[PDB]
């Protein structure tokens, strides 16, 4: 099986059942997705900004981003909800595993001045959100193809009810976190 499923069946499940003592492993938090974000505050004005965002996320994550738009609203320059402002792509079971090892082993540590990524970016609902400054990291992303460095978002969404317990799976997993 995968690599990184792997030590978490093996290694990260065992340390948060001590851990957390939790009463059986169907308790035991996992990641159930991952959502990779690159917003395109503008995109409808910019229809190409818009356009290399979905190509980009496409390569990074190795699966077809859709079209994020904004919500319901009063002002906005008048005409808003409804209009495109980025593109994501939700990551599930083997290529979210794959894609979370490459993440951990391989982009983060290419990053700029990289001194670990942060311990208190979490929702207060279990996932973590780590903003990337420049989708450069990613490999699979060649600057002499793109229109732009640019940053994106990446929300790692766990089945842990707490910040606290998120942070663990995510910590014995490997993320890099400052300290």
């Amino acid at each position: 099986m995968n690599r990184l499923k792997e030590k978490y069946l093996n290694e990260v499940v065992p340390a948060l059942m001590s851990k957390f003592n939790y009463k059986s492993i169907m308790q035991v938090p996992k990641i159930e997705k991952i959502v990779i974000n690159m917003g395109v505050g503008d995109a409808v004005q910019n229809p190409k900004a818009l356009d290399s965002a979905v190509e980009e996320l496409t390569l990074i994550a190795g699966q077809r981003p859709v079209v994020t738009r904004a919500k319901k609203s009063i002002a906005g320059f008048r005409l808003r909800q409804g209009m495109p402002i980025g593109a994501k792509v939700t990551l599930r079971g083997e290529r979210m595993y794959e894609f979370l090892d490459k993440l951990i082993s391989v982009s983060l540590p290419r990053a700029r001045d990289f001194r670990g990524v942060s311990k208190k970016s979490f929702d207060g609902r279990g996932n973590y959100t780590l903003g990337i400054k420049e989708q450069l990291i990613f490999p699979e992303i060649d600057y002499d193809k793109v229109n732009k460095v640019r940053g994106m978002d990446i929300v790692i969404v766990t089945t842990a009810n707490t910040d606290e317990e998120a942070r663990e799976l995510l910590a014995l997993l490997g993320m890099p976190f400052q300290k």
